[PDB]
């Protein structure tokens, strides 16, 4: 049609809060200030009792909560079927779902287990293969998927090692998704966020060290936080990207541009 | 209070390259006008000034400001953002869609290519981004977003793009390196790679219609897209939407770039 | 000094089932350059195979050992029993991958999670473990040399589940290069263009890929198993020293048009 | 009867751009030498001529031919190539080791760049190859192998490379497209990227020894590389060890690329 950001008539799913520093709520803050219907997923229970809390930051009317953990394709195929049911058909699914054990990221890579680099391939990749086929049935007309990634699925990063082999697979999992529901009229795009102290990245040694050579190199001199991922998180749910579909884009202050 | 916002009022963006009503910049043009933003426009031609005129009777822009800039002279650039400057104030930032080579250099076998042929294509479109960027820095003191189109022959060998591929290679550098250049002054430099589009450039090449059939069949989307679609991702990436998005290079193309 | 020669050089060659197999490929120009080599296998109709190929090479002693990658014991067992048998080592050539038909197939978005593990375990982690045993027969370095395809860098039709896979695998190289450099172990990758193998054979309409690179490729022809093999030569043998976290598209040219 | 051979007997390459035995051109002639070949030299300055007499003492070359061409002059490149043919008769391939760019766009803020600045770096550093290789294309009628000499600055923003980043982006887009060209004639044209080398070129540029450190610290292999090393991976890429590989970009480099 035209250049419109009013998300009123627009529902998305949001898979990934866990507490108020998680990306996924970044996103959640700035869909919800542009007028979406906000459906959430978690695995914990203590990531429920934090949602519930954060609502009422959010305009949303009606709390619309669901648990799945992407292990399970019996919680991920059922969470689905519910959405389908409470709220209807959606517009856009938001993944921000990543695990590997604090082992393997420790370890040198050559070290890794084949149960620790399954895990986190099962988790952070085939997930998406999974939300992306269940979501297909609540998106009939059309829609757009994102899901979050990293430069160390592009680039070997120090102290990543078996999650940049994940996110490898998850940025070619994004690829032959957007080649496969192309024809559905369904994009799938990832955004590569630059580092932000979150739940999971806070308990990772000099993760400081990481966030001021980020402010010294990078082109903007500055790092990004949760809601500039939301903005682009905006842009690539809502008609704004329409033909943009198997792209990565970079919010991380132009970082991955230099060496 | 809106922290995403695209409403563009209080904004000033220049752009370049306007030609006919199936322009890329049109496309841009029509974007941010609906949004609200006050738009300088920049031609080389006379014929190109006429059809601007005609042009903005579709956009809801009170007072018309064109200026004639070839990006071949570094004084019609330096006078015309001077100009710019004074007649419209501060800018937030420019839209370039300017490229130009030879026919006799695009249907011959690159390794015919001539020097002159070569050197032409470079200095139009790659370098004119170069002094645009510097000129147009004197007119963003708070910052501001520079976007220059490009085309997957810039990234892959292309049959008959020959030397039009090496000056969007140069483009797609010259981005790189502006980004990183003028991001401590808060100027993000970005790139459009848009898939085909029947445009006055475009029209009068040879078999363009089987490279837009060969999109609708292997492409994601199975689809082309339009002027319109470059100019939403236009819009993201010249507003505060985009922030902390530079050196970037976003594929308005049905998803032709992640295949094979 | 810029030399071929791999006399006092043994290379553990990996994922031979039959005279058409990439790794035969690569066996038949190490073994032209006098190189020692130990091969493994899976299956016991890939052991006959081998037998019966050995042959064809000028190797006084045949050393064959069955290892499938799915199991930590067999990699760590048969890394460690090559150490006794031959020694020390110069390098590895990884030429193994798998998935389920059902998966490849399918349109990608119906792949199983049991397919996608499975694809990921023989075609990308089955080279981390390689290499942390491999690791242990180079104190002095060496290189190691995995092969993929330009599947795992674009989607392609009905590569599906393989080319998460080779994402990985090309993601798993760079990682493997990082930790092992300061060992002087080299990891890279080929990026072979399609060959008409045991794996291949049986996929639907691989003769259109193979008629489409004649067609549209910069050396409007296909390549062959040897073709990786001399390239192979190259990352295994000092030729490539200073390279590491490479991809070398041994495929006419493709991978650079569109 | 050896498929895989290095053995460069009867084989005859051209080597543009030696200029002493630092440069990386002699480091390829060194390699390609103890494999057998016979090597003709190209130079532009008088300079380069003496040192090359001299150098050529280092080699097992029985005959010297030396050719002064400067790439800025399309008669020194077609007479030159002409006169090869000639005196030795057919080639079997180009070492293309040639580059410039103005000091006074290499210091400055990439944005200050002069349009006579990024189109002389343009001329020499990137068109040099398309003309060369139309030339060489008529002593190769059997086919061939050409191969520049390129930086990651080509592929991302590194600090102080400027305007020789979007040269070199250019030539490796060159490649791709003369790849593309010349495969059916069987000539295979590749980059090789090397990592940071001491030499007369990159002497007396600021805080080299900056880059040689970080190189030794972040690299996966802990150390440079010289002259040598790109002379084997030239070695590969020149003779039939390569065959099947054409528009390929092989980093000679510790493995610095594939690291962030
Ligand atoms: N923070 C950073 O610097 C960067 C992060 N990213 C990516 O952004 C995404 C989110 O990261 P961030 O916001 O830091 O993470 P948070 O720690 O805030 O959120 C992690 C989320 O993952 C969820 N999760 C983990 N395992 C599962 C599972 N099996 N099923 C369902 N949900 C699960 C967690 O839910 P619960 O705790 O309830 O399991 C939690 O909500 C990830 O994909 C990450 O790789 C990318 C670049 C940078
Ligand atoms: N159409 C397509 O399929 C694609 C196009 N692109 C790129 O999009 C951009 C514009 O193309 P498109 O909109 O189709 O083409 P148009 O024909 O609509 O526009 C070309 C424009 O370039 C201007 N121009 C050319 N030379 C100069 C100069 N020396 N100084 C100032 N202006 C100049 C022309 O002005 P004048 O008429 O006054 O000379 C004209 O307005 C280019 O960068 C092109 O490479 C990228 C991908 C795809
Ligand atoms: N053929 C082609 O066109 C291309 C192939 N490639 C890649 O080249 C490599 C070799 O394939 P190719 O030579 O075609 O196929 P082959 O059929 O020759 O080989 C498949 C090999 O993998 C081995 N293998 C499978 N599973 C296991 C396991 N669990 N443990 C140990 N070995 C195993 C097989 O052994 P067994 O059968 O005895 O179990 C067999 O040797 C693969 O990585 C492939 O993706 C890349 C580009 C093109
Ligand atoms: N050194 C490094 O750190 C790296 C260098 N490179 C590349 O390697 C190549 C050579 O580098 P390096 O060893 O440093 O170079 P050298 O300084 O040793 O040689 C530079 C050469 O360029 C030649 N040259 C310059 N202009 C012309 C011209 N108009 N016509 C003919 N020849 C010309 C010079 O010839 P004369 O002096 O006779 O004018 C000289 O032979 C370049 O392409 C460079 O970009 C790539 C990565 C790293
Ligand atoms: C180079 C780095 C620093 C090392 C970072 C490793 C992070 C990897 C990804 C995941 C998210 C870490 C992880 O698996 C967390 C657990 O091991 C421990 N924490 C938890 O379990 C908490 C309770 C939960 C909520 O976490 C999860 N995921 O469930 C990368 C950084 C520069 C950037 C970065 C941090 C990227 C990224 O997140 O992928
Ligand atoms: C692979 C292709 C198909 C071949 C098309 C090559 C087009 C290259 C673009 C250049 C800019 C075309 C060009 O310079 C045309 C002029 O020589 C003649 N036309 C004019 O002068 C008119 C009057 C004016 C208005 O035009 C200009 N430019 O001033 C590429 C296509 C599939 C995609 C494409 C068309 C890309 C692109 O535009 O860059
Ligand atoms: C686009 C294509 C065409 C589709 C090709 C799919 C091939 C994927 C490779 C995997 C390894 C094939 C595979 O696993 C098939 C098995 O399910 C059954 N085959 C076997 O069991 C045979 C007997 C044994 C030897 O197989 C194994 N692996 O053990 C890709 C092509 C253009 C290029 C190609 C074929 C690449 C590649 O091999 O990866
Ligand atoms: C990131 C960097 C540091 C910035 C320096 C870049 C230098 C690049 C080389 C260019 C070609 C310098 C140049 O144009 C030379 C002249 O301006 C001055 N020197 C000469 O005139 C001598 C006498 C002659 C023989 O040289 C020439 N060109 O003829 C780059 C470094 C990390 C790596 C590097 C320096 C790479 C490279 O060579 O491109």
């Amino acid at each position: 049609h035209m250049a419109s950001l009013n998300l009123e008539n627009k529902t998305y799913v949001i898979m990934g809060i866990a507490n108020k520093r998680s990306i996924a709520f970044g996103v959640a803050k700035v869909l919800d200030q542009l007028g979406a219907k906000l459906v959430f997923t978690y695995r914990k229970e203590r990531s429920r009792k934090e949602l519930e809390k954060l609502l009422e930051q959010l305009n949303q009317p009606e709390a619309h909560l669901y648990q799945i953990d992407v292990q399970s394709d019996e919680e991920v195929i059922n969470g689905f079927e519910q959405i389908g049911k409470d709220v209807g058909n959606i517009d856009g699914v938001y993944h921000s779902i990543a695990f590997a054990n604090m082992e393997d990221l420790r370890g040198r890579f050559s070290e890794t287990s084949r149960e620790g680099f399954l895990l986190a391939q099962d988790i952070s990749s085939y997930s998406l293969t999974i939300v992306a086929h269940e979501a297909k049935k609540l998106m009939p007309e059309g829609g757009s998927i994102v899901a979050t990634t990293y430069l160390g699925g592009e680039f070997a990063v120090q102290n990543y090692n078996v999650m940049g082999v994940a996110k490898a697979s998850l940025e070619a999992n994004v690829k032959y998704l957007a080649l496969d529901l192309g024809p559905d009229n369904i994009r799938v795009n990832a955004i590569s966020a630059g580092p932000i102290r979150t739940l999971s990245a806070k308990g990772v040694g000099g993760f400081n060290t990481i966030l001021k050579e980020i402010e010294e190199r990078a082109p903007l001199k500055r790092n990004v936080d949760q809601v500039e991922v939301g903005k682009t998180a905006a842009y690539l749910l809502s008609d704004l990207s329409s033909g943009v579909t198997g792209e990565n884009i970079h919010v991380d202050s132009g970082f991955h541009a230099i060496k």
